[PDB]
């Protein structure tokens, strides 16, 4: 029977044009099905979704991002698409549950996830070997780490720290590499109640700035663009990041850069499968297992997925993976394969960011600053923080 599918998404003019030929082979494939496809910049999207959300007029297929899958989530708006993933209709069997888990909200699965990212650590291979250091990626320690940010500031005069920006991200992988938490589950305060977990961290900053193998507040303030940052510039050998950010730093450099599984991550599986984008149904769809098949064929129909090329991110489906790489070039290959090797070893996605989350940021980030500024000792912010820090959590 023919239907008309309404089909919104947000990013940029490649995105739109390569989604567009994704639809319309859809369409191709499946002529009863007629999309009509509305998008713009994030800034306007949002915007534009609001008064459809209002008169219940949302499209059939939404994308969204975590922060607003828990806002439209938490009020009521999506559609739980787990028994489209029991019942033939979305296919996850080479699809593992923990790529999914960003979606999942009071277990219920709000959205799908449509890539994901891995925090990395990006070398410069070139200032490794001036340096005469390696890494081995399997099983090395913060200790590690720290002796070889020394070697390379040592042998090689460059950083070996990009500064482990923002706070709010790092500081939270080291209490995973240690078996702890940064925010309890319901959202009320910290998890990790001892400070020295916050004091180890932030005087391995200090020791890292003080020897002059990591930025100082005042250098870091200066970077503006990433034709900017440490290891554009060969400034730093190494830069902490998500993996879909190695893109961007590896077109501008003239060295070799290789992603590495960061330090101490074994044991405790510290990394987490982050979603880049997810895509939603609202519960006011009349056609929600059409708009599911969309979602299915988008996920796992590898001709679609030689336009899509990874763009949103590493596909989800482990044979969809695979089957890109031929066409994708070394350095979105190199994503893609250090994506499947963490996810030999890795946790589900985190919880939705509770509420308070941008002050708690702020707050971190300020407080860091002021450690290595010296203003404060560590021990002294470890404690502030935690006040500061559970009275705004407190609140929600
Ligand atoms: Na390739």
């Amino acid at each position: 029977e023919d239907v008309t599918l309404r089909i919104a998404w947000w990013g940029g003019q490649p995105r739109h044009d390569y989604t567009t030929k994704v639809i319309e082979l859809y369409e191709k494939k499946n002529p009863h099905v007629h999309i009509e496809a509305e998008f713009a910049n994030w800034d306007d999207y949002w915007k534009k979704l609001a008064p459809m959300s209002a008169a219940g007029q949302l499209p059939d297929v939404i994308q969204m991002d975590t922060a607003y899958l828990a806002q439209y989530g938490k009020k009521n708006q999506l559609e739980d698409l787990t028994p489209y993933t029991k019942d033939g209709t979305i296919d996850v069997s080479s699809i593992d549950e923990n790529m999914l888990s960003g979606g999942k909200i009071d277990n219920k699965l709000y959205g799908f996830t449509l890539g994901v990212n891995v925090l990395s650590v990006i070398a410069n291979e070139d200032l490794l070997k001036k340096a005469g250091v390696s890494i081995n990626q399997e099983n090395w320690t913060w200790e590690d780490y720290e002796k070889l940010a020394y070697d390379l500031q040592e042998k090689a005069g460059v950083y070996g720290s990009n500064g482990m920006h923002p706070p709010d991200i790092f500081f939270p992988y080291y209490l995973r590499t240690k078996g702890e938490r940064f925010y309890k589950e319901d959202g009320t305060g910290l998890a990790y109640q001892d400070d020295q977990l916050f004091v180890d961290y932030f005087e391995r900053q200090l020791r890292l700035v003080k020897a002059k193998t990591s930025p100082t507040p005042d250098e870091s303030a200066q970077i503006k663009g990433m034709e900017d940052d440490f290891i554009v510039k060969g400034k730093s050998a190494i830069t902490w990041n998500y993996s879909n950010q190695y893109l961007g730093f590896a077109r501008l450099t003239d060295s070799p850069l290789s992603l590495y599984l960061p330090p101490e991550q074994m044991q405790e599986k510290a990394l987490t499968l982050k979603p880049s984008m997810l895509f939603s149904i609202p519960k006011s769809s009349e056609h929600k297992k059409e708009a599911a098949k969309f979602i299915n064929f988008f996920v796992n129909n590898e001709e679609a997925n030689q336009l899509i090329k990874g763009e949103r991110g590493v596909p989800v489906s482990d044979k969809v993976a695979d089957a890109i790489k031929p066409k994708l070039n070394e350095e979105e290959t190199n994503i893609v394969e250090y994506v499947e090797t963490a996810s030999k070893n890795i946790s589900k996605a985190d919880p939705p960011e509770p509420v308070g989350s941008a002050e708690v940021i702020k707050l971190l980030k300020d407080t860091s600053d002021q450690i290595l500024y010296q203003k404060v000792s560590p021990e002294k912010a470890a404690k502030t923080f935690r006040k500061k820090a559970n009275e705004i959590l407190e609140r929600n």
